[PDB]
Formats: C-alpha cells, structure tokens, sequence
C-alpha cells in the first residue's frame, strides 16, 4: 500500500545538522548547556527564527535578532558572552560542515526506481550570504532525485503547523497511509502521526534505513553498488551552431567551469557517454557533448571527402570559435578519440588537455600506404569491406533493431568475427537474426539509437572510414610533432580490435604521458564500465586540467 | 579598383612586435647588438626558426634549438651569457606583452564595412606552452573581424616564400593589384611588391593608416567613435530547454566563466540585447540571452495566467537546474527588470547578482488595489487599454512593420501620446501609417523583429499586462524583507514611462544600492546608449559579481 517517502534535509539527507552544532558551540566556548537552543527558539510562533523559516525575512535579517536572543539569554542566565562571540561565524561553519547522507539518498533512489513518489518537505531560510552558494549547489544535487521539494520559506508555512503536512499531501496526491515521513525532530513527526502517516525519527541512518526496509519490504541496505547517474534526453538543454552552410553541429549542454568536450566513435552518438555527462557536471566542468557530424540531430553531408580528418577537425574549431570558447578538454573514445590526437597535433593552442579511450596514438608511415597495412592486420579485415559504398549501409540499414543489439554487446557476449568478414559477404553472415538483450544495455537505450539513425542512416557514419590515403597524406604533416600538453591514455583490457599493445610506444611521442587502464573491459568503455571511466577522467581533469 | 586588404599579426595587428622584445632584452643584459636576433634567425631556411614557422615542430621543441643557437653565437662574439639566461622566460614576457593595436583593428572593420575582403597573413607557431591561452583568446578576438586567417604553420608555406603568396591570392580570388597588404617586415613585402600588390610598411600606426586612407579613399583616422560589436542570429548558438511540458525556452549563449542571465522587455526579443553580448563575452562572462516566455522562439501558450510573475519566476529557476548552473548574474530591461527584483526577493541563492535598467524597485501597497494607483497616474493610461483581451492584439498585429517602426524610436523622435489612449481608441490613432526610420535601428533589424512576431503574435506578450491582481498579492508576501545581495540600479534620464524619480526611495529596501546613470537615453536603452550601458555593467560585475 505505501506509495510515497517524505525526506527532511536537515539532519536526514544532509549531515550534520544545525542544531548538533549549536550544542557542539556550547560546549566549545563553555556556554551554559542550551543557551543557543533557547535564543534560537525564542517567542515561539511570534519569534525571529520563525518569520525567518516563514519567508517573512532573510537570514541576514535574522542574525542580529538572533544575536539579541543571545544577549537576552545570556543575562538571565546571570552569565558573559565572550568577545569573539558571532552568530554568523557559527552559521557559516555550520551550514558549510553539512555534506550529503550518501547511504540516505540512495535509498531514495532505490525507492523511486522502485515506483515510488519521493519528495524533500524541509524548514528552510532565504539564504542572501555571501556564502550562499555552497547552499545552492546542494539542492541542485538532491532536487534531481526527487519528484518534489517543498521549503516553508516559499510556501509561507512552518512544521509542525498541521495545514503544511495537508499541503503536502495535496501535492503528492495521496492518503495519509500510503505516505512515508522521516525527520530527525520528534515535534514534527507528531502531526504526520495524527494524520495516519508512516513515520521513521532519524537518529542513525543505519537503524532509519533498517526501519524503512521492513516497512517497505525492499532491500535498501547492503545492496549492490549502483550504476551512475543517467541523463534523460528530453530533460537537457540542447545546443545548435551552424559552422558552416550546410553543416549544423548539435551538442547536449551540462554544468558551469572549464568546458569539456566529448566525442562519440561509430556507430554510436552524443547518448554514448549518458553515464559521464552528470558527474563531470558535479565535478565542477561544463560538458559539452556532441553529435559528431553524420549522426543525430548534425548535418549528414553525402559526400565521402566531409568525413576526412582535416575538415572534421577545421570544424571543431569552428565550433569553440562559435561558442565563444578559447579552449576546451578534448575527450575522446573510438573515432572520436582518433580525432581528440589530431585536434593535440594540429590545434593545441585550442585544447586545454587530451584524453583518449581504447584509441592510440598511431604515427602514419611514410613508407607504407594505409591500405596495404590494414591488409597485415586479419582483424581490420571488416575495414576492406567497409570500402564500396553502399554495401556495408545495405546491411546496416536493413534491421536497425539487429544492427544496435549484434553491436552493443560485453566482451564475453560477442556475436562477430571481424577476420574473414569479406570473404562471408557481411558483418551479421553467420549471426542469429534476431539476438539476445545484452548486460550492458536496456531495449529503451537500443531503442534511442535506433531513431537517430532512422534520420541520418550509415552513409555519413561509414564515410570516416572512406579517406583513409587523403588522412594519410595529412598525417604525415606532423611527423616532427610531440604532444607537449596534458595528456591521458585509457586501456580496455578486452577490446579485441583497439588491443592495449597498440599503445606501447605512446611514450615517444608524447613524452610525458598519463596512463589509466581498466581490466575486464571491451570496446564500448563508457557504458561497460561508467564508474571506472568517471573515477580515472575527475582525477585526472582535477589534477592535469586545472 | 582596390577590393582587398591584408594584415599582419605581430607589428601590425598586435604591439610590440616579438623582434622588438629581443633588442630590448640585449640592452637590458648588456649583450651584444643583435646577438639574439642572429639566434634566432640562425640556419635560414635550413634552421629552427623555419621548421617552427612551417609546422614541422612545435614552440616547446623549438625553445631547446634557440637556446642552443645563442651559445654558438655568444661563443664567436667571445662573450659570456648570463646565468639567469632562459629562451622561455624572454619568450613568456614578449608573448604576453602583445596587446590589440585599437586604431589599426578600427580601420580593418571600416574597410570590411565599406565592402572590402580583410584577411590576416601572419609567420605564426604551434604554441604547445602552459601559457598557450592567452595566444588563443587574442586570436579568436581577432579572427571574429577578418573574412580570411592564413597561419604559415597551418598551410606549410612561410613569408617571404612566393608560393605562399600564390596561395594568398587564389582564397581571396583576387587580382593582385586589387590587394593592399600591410608588413611590419621590409623583406615580406618584396614579394607582394613583385606580384603588383600595393604595400604598406608599417613603421608607426598613425603614419601607416594616412598611407591607407591615400590608397583607400576611405577616412580612418579621426573617424568618429563606432558603435559595439553586434552579433548575427544565424552565427549564434541556439540553445533549447524544456522546462515544463508544453513550455520551452530559446536562449542565445556565448563565452567563458560566471554565467550572466538577460532578460528584455516589451514587445522585444534576445536580439535587444545584441550590443551587450559580445562585449560581456570579451569580459570574462557566458552570457545567455533569453527570449522570455511568449516571445520568438520560446513557447506562447495563450492562457493569460501562464504569464504571472511567480509562475515565469519559477520556470526561471528551473532553467538554471536544467542547464546544471547554481547561480546567475540576472540583468533586467523593462518587464524584464521587474521580474529580476523578484528574481532576487524570492530566490536570493540562485541570484550571484541584480541589475534592473530603467526599472526600480517598486513595493507592493497593501492599501491600494493596483488598478487604482495605475488609475492615479495618467501616464499609465495605456495599461487599462491592454487589459481587455483581443481589443491591443488586433491593433499591434495589423500591421507588424508600423508597430516596429512606431515603437522603437529615440526619445526626441517619440511619436505616441501615452495619456487619453483609452479616450483616443488606441495606441497609434494619432499616428502616421508610415512612419519614418529612427536613428538607433536600421530596416533590416526592424525585419528580425517582424519575423518573430509574425510566428508568436501579441497574445503572449500582452498577458504580461493582464495579471495585476495576482503579481500584487504575490508580492505582499515580501514586504517583510530587503534585497542585501549586490546590486545595481541604472536610470535613463528621457524614459517618460519609467522616470529616474520612480527609483529614489530604493535604498530603502536594498541598502547597499550601486547606482548607474545614462544622460540623453529614452525607454530603449540596450540599443540607444550601447557603449554606455556596456561600460556601466562591465565595471559592475567586476567588482560587485566576481
Ligand atoms: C584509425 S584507428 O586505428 O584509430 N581506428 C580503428 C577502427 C576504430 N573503430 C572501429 O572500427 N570500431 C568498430 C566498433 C564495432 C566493432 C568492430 C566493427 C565495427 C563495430 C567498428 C570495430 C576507429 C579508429
Ligand atoms: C510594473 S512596472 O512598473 O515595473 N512596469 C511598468 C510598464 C513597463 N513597460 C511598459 O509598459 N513599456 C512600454 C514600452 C513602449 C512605450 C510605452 C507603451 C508600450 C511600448 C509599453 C511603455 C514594464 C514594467
């Protein structure tokens, strides 16, 4: 029958809690036990802190009045404030100290997974500090994960006055007993109570969690570790710049702080690195994630010789210069990560740092055509066939559903052969036509895929591969280069194509080279393993990037 | 005949020339008289210095050959370099010393604008150094003016090479005696000189820029001061955000850093804004122009409760939540203004600063409806006359281009009475159907705002007006409080609607009040006083929003 969980912040989804550091003051400074509860609470109904938490007034309004509460106090306590003594010292330190309850908010998530409706009922303060931004950056965090946030300085009603507990239940469309109340303050769960609420007092999270997982009966602690945060696509700000007449590059925008690009490889989109986007937004970077040109909501161009590397890369710049950008991180995977080595080579005033994905850094040869050493490799044999145009977007094209589920699979669930691909006739000749869901991948996901290229199609996707002698020629350019600029080179263990031996000789070209690898991992770094790829890209950005 | 013209970077574009800082460098170490200038140019086209210029390495790898170069030279002078002596810093200082040569820039856009084809030829490097942005913040803000940017390092070639010449003249598809090309270098205008280009050696500014006007026919000194830089619509990034499910907003975006937020007013757009966007860029700040909700590109639902403040300040914050930012500089013009006080009333943490232009601060009489203070000022007559729905829209939308015309006009051109409006039957029954062209705004900018208007209408934007009653008790409920977050107040001394009057008991309620003032403006301040306006709101967020 429960639908609903109520959260409070202070003391329940932010820790610590105000009050613990008004006593924890009192003991500090050898002030009678209390002192700051009473001039905090002083007048009740008609007091300071309660127009405060009404709206009525701002904090800042608040603190001498609460400073006068001190005063007052501590005369009748027959007692002397010290000279340091400051009402917005202690607030400042306190606010600040507060940091999400990690544990608190993944059983919210766990819960709203689960089907039910969450929200945050708090008794907050209109925060006009200097400071404030701390404040403000914390309820970005959390409001993302809740379906609504209700703050009595906005509503003009406090807890415990019982009309705000008959307006949340408005809001959340639901009875009394389908609703779930947690609060560490004993006062305010008393009306909840009376009106037939389920009500947890929080002390510990651990004894709140093990509560709130009997009256649930879902499984809230001990639980495996959760994958990222997903971004939702209708819910991003979408961007559009034309960088020249017929080309139009489409980007999803996230975050404020030093720009990050992103690039997607084949056959894959700006939704590639869904896991990313999120965390380097709360790391402190604005994300920039594209469409690069063939896919989605970008221009497809037919022609072959818009798809070499010397006009992609032009158009990346052109990109930043249309921005307003100076420079931008340039992170790379597949395709894209072949481009990012290029954008460091020919542009590095423009890249602030370079980071690759599965894709090395590999030095044209002068003395070998770029066809006859993709013959020496039996693996790159689906390159050949990628050649003739129209062939391989036949067969691409033909089940778009077939095409995204045989591709988007683990290593140990691999369902192609890439050697002896020309000699079968195709990519998916001796593959079930109808393939199994993989681990990594829900129907939805394959389903977002599947409507970006029923637009564009494989035409503009495959071209990338179709300038292999004009990216050769212009390659061969940089030959004298070293890349002299942060740089990272990440390492799947298991991608059978992009193997981690292609990238042992990095060091002589790029001198001062970060490395990252991650074991048990296939081609499709960022959605196999997100958190790995995260933790490796935050360290690095932090310490490289800055 | 002339139709182009040509510039070079360093001593030309940008001063002090690098080679100027390598004298002064041998006259501050006491070193012998050209010793670093034969360094530098030690090997010719065999040496470091021209492998550097043509791409094949890069600044970093070329600092070691340089350093080298001035010990081989120092030993056959017989002389001793100091100990202190380091390539790197003479070069960080010379790099960083170089600043915009303002009249030459000023001269280039008037050419550009009198129908000329401008390019930049420049001897230029691939700068890989820790300090490489301020080198690409100085490029974009150049290559933003010029048709054409050709780096030797790019193209392969260098100055004074002929091919490279040859290449100059098929990108501008060009006769070369239709060329003016301007060098600081004797040696670079020999080969111009060869080909039939006219040459300009750039000696001093001032000298080189009367040559110019001879050659030209065009006046570029003394000239007088020209209007801010504005921005094209179809060279903008467009950003899309949905906020709530039938409303999406428009927003323009462009630059790095603090996020500044503006809001125009009516019947306006984002481009109102034009002349402040690239300057607050150039500043230091990403500036996101918004077009409100019922203008151009942002949805216009046609219920007249869908344009109360409270509801257009909530999806506000949801717009920043949307795009990941916490905080917000909010600028404000007209309605636009008056929604940025609220903005800062009822949301002071997600505000980082306010500025209102023409609007002040007005609080809400408890004691008086406010339709009987509107009643009270005969000046405010024409609001009861959009009240009623149907009755403004089919006089503002009959005919698109008399309503542009008639309205966006300076302050001496005024051409409406704004009393008795309701008396007369409408805004423009005193009016002529033609009406003659203001001086602030040119036919083709008139066009933009048609074609907007022409998608959305007048409903949306009238139904700002039609919402007295609910802004009024809405805004009761702030009376208690005071605005203590930065903030600034700019009047226009000509706005017969919003008077500078209307603003002089503001500092009642917002203590700390900046205060800006325009002489000779009306209503239209953005585009009536741009440089003014730019100036006052840079300096602003310098110091109160940093
Ligand atoms: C030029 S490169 O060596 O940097 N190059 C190699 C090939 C790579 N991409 C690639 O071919 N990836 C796929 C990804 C899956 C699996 C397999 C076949 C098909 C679908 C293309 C390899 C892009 C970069
Ligand atoms: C509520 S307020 O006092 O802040 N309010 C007053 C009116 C103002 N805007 C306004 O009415 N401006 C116009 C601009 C021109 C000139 C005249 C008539 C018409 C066209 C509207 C005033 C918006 C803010």
């Amino acid at each position: 029958t429960l639908r609903a969980a109520v959260f409070d912040l202070d003391g329940v989804l932010a820790l610590p809690a105000v009050f613990g550091v008004l006593g924890r003051t009192e003991e500090a400074l050898a002030l009678p036990r209390g002192l700051l509860n009473d001039a905090f609470q002083k007048g009740g109904p008609e007091g300071a802190t309660t127009r405060l938490m009404k709206g009525e007034i701002t904090l800042s309004q608040w603190i001498p009045l609460m400073e006068e509460n001190c005063r007052k106090c501590s005369e009748t306590a027959k007692v002397c404030l010290p000279k340091n003594f400051s009402i917005k010292e202690i607030f400042d330190k306190a606010i600040s100290a507060r940091k999400i309850n990690r544990p608190m908010l993944q059983a919210a998530l766990m819960l709203r997974k689960k089907g039910f409706t969450t929200a945050i009922l708090t008794n907050t303060w209109l925060d006009d500090r200097a400071e404030r931004d701390g404040l403000a950056q914390l309820m970005c965090e959390l409001k993302m994960h809740f379906d609504f946030l209700i703050e009595s300085c906005q509503v003009g009603m406090v807890k415990p006055e019982p009309q705000i507990y008959k307006f949340l239940l408005d809001t959340l469309k639901a009875s009394p007993s389908e609703v779930v109340f947690l609060d560490d303050i004993g006062a305010n769960l008393k009306p909840a109570r009376d009106l037939g609420m389920v009500t947890i007092l929080v002390q510990d999270t651990d004894t709140a969690l093990k509560e709130l997982e009997k009256v649930t009966g879902i499984q809230l602690l001990n639980t495996p570790a959760p994958l990222p945060t997903s971004c939702n696509p209708s819910d991003m700000s979408h961007g559009y710049v034309t960088v020249k007449p017929r080309v139009r590059l489409h980007f999803v925008e996230l975050g404020s702080g030093p720009a990050v690009c992103l690039c997607h490889g084949f056959p894959e989109s700006w939704y590639s690195w869904r896991y990313q986007i999120p965390a380097l937004a709360q790391a402190g970077y604005r994300v920039l994630a594209m469409d690069m040109k063939g896919y989605g909501e970008s221009s497809a161009p037919p022609e072959i010789e818009e798809y070499c590397m010397e006009v992609l890369c032009k158009e990346m710049v052109t990109f930043l210069d249309k921005l307003g950008l100076s420079q931008a991180v340039f992170i790379g995977h597949d395709w894209g990560g072949m481009l990012v080595w290029y954008m460091a080579l020919f542009y590095p005033e423009r890249v602030r740092a370079v980071a690759s994905l599965n894709t090395p850094f590999i030095p044209a040869n002068p003395n070998m055509s770029p066809l006859e050493s993709i013959k020496a490799n039996p693996v790159f044999d689906y390159q050949l066939y990628f050649q003739e145009p129209g062939v391989a977007e036949a067969e691409l094209e033909q089940n778009l559903s077939r095409t995204f589920k045989s591709l988007f699979r683990a290593s140990d669930e691999s369902v192609l052969s890439m050697h002896k691909v020309c000699e079968a006739g195709g990519l998916f000749v001796n593959s079930p036509e109808e393939p199994s869901l993989s681990r990594m991948v829900t129907e939805e996901e394959i389903q977002f895929y599947v409507q970006q290229f029923k637009k564009s199609g494989f035409r503009g996707p495959l071209n990338w591969y179709r300038n292999m002698e004009r990216n050769w020629k212009w390659a061969c350019k940089s030959l004298g280069r070293k890349i002299l600029i942060p740089a990272l080179m990440v390492t799947a263990e298991k991608d059978f194509v992009l193997v981690p031996q292609m990238s042992q000789h990095m060091e002589d070209w790029i001198p001062h080279l970060k490395r990252g690898h991650i074991e048990d991992c296939g081609h499709w770094t960022q959605m196999d393993k997100p958190t790995e790829v995260n933790q490796i890209l935050i360290k690095w950005l932090d310490s490289d990037a800055r």
